[PDB]
């Protein structure tokens, strides 16, 4: 498939959480795109559910350095 979810990365590293998380989901695996929003420490990513999914998105920012979650 090809869907996009939002993620919760409360790392607030000051202009760093949204940089490391963005590249995390963008490189998670099947991701097709990614983004971030310091307005609520969350990262939004688009991808192909055939090779990835929310689980892998939160896992990408999670391996980036932030215990995050997802908003489906």
């Amino acid at each position: 498939a090809t869907q996009t979810v939002t993620l919760a990365v409360p790392g607030m590293t000051c202009a760093a959480c949204p940089i490391t998380v963005k590249k995390a989901l963008s490189k998670v695996e099947g991701v097709s795109k990614v983004d971030v929003g310091f307005e609520k420490r969350e990262a939004v990513v688009t991808f192909d559910d055939t090779k990835a999914s929310v689980q892998k998105l939160t896992k990408a920012t999670a391996d980036a350095g932030y215990p995050s979650s997802v908003k489906q």
